[PDB]
């Protein structure tokens, strides 16, 4: 029907209109395809940022740090955004986006686990540093957008090296969409503490069929910039590709 031309040249438009320069790599079966206005970028590192929170949950669900159903207390003191004061489980916190609950996960893990534990998933150069509460955040921790799908991949199809169990109760926190019999778990990620700024958006699309189809959206994110248009752009991919 539609020529690989045109899906090229529209996704491409979708990232010019946005004023910005990114990619988004589709996974069908074992193939990569890359879209956008600025394919270079597919394999370039860059910080994992909030995205790095499913595997923040992977190992601390795995190694008994929290349970999906724990409260984490808000302390008292002032956040970022006033939907980040309250207290929440680690799948609300996965929704929100809030920092400081996986912050509070990562220093129960503690350092030695984490290194040991992102070096045994293998996720992108697997190098924390020694500060566990914001290695993806602002460095060492750096990861490409090839690497970032075949880890959504992987995880979609409970291949990553953790219980059934644990793998499930992580992708259930990830539900963001649902469009025409098709559901969309994703990760959005914005790395504000590096420049310039890196903004994601990672998982799958799980089609009414069962079929799940892994993609990773990644972008240069610039000051003024709303966040949703890692979403918009995403789901306009999605569509013109017959995705979801």
């Amino acid at each position: 029907h539609i020529s690989s031309q045109q899906h090229e040249k529209a996704i491409k438009s979708y990232f010019d209109e946005a004023q910005t320069q990114g990619v988004i790599i589709i996974k069908e079966g074992k193939n990569l395809s890359t879209y956008g206005n600025a394919l270079a970028r597919a394999n370039k590192e860059y910080v994992p940022a909030s995205t790095f929170k499913m595997l923040n949950a992977l190992i601390g669900l795995e190694n008994h740090k929290a349970t999906t159903n724990e409260i984490f207390k808000w302390d008292g003191k002032k956040r970022t955004y006033p939907m980040w004061e309250k207290d929440m489980t680690l799948g609300e916190a996965m929704a929100l986006s809030a920092v400081p609950v996986y912050q509070e996960l990562a220093r129960r893990t503690g350092l030695e686990l984490m290194q040991k534990e992102v070096k045994r998933v293998n996720f992108g150069n697997t190098n924390i540093g020694t500060q566990v509460d914001n290695f993806w955040l602002v460095g060492p921790l750096k990861i490409t957008p090839v690497q970032e799908v075949n880890f959504a991949d992987d995880l979609a199809h409970n291949r990553l090296p953790f219980k059934l169990e644990t793998q499930e109760e992580v992708k259930k926190m990830l539900l963001i969409k649902e469009v025409n019999g098709s559901k969309i778990y994703a990760k959005s990620g914005w790395g504000m503490g590096v420049t310039p700024q890196v903004g994601w958006l990672t998982g799958w699309v799980e089609q009414a069929n069962g079929k799940k189809i892994p993609f990773s959206l990644n972008l240069e994110m610039k000051e003024g910039m709303s966040g949703s248009i890692r979403n918009e752009i995403t789901y306009k991919s999605l569509e013109n590709l017959g995705i979801i």
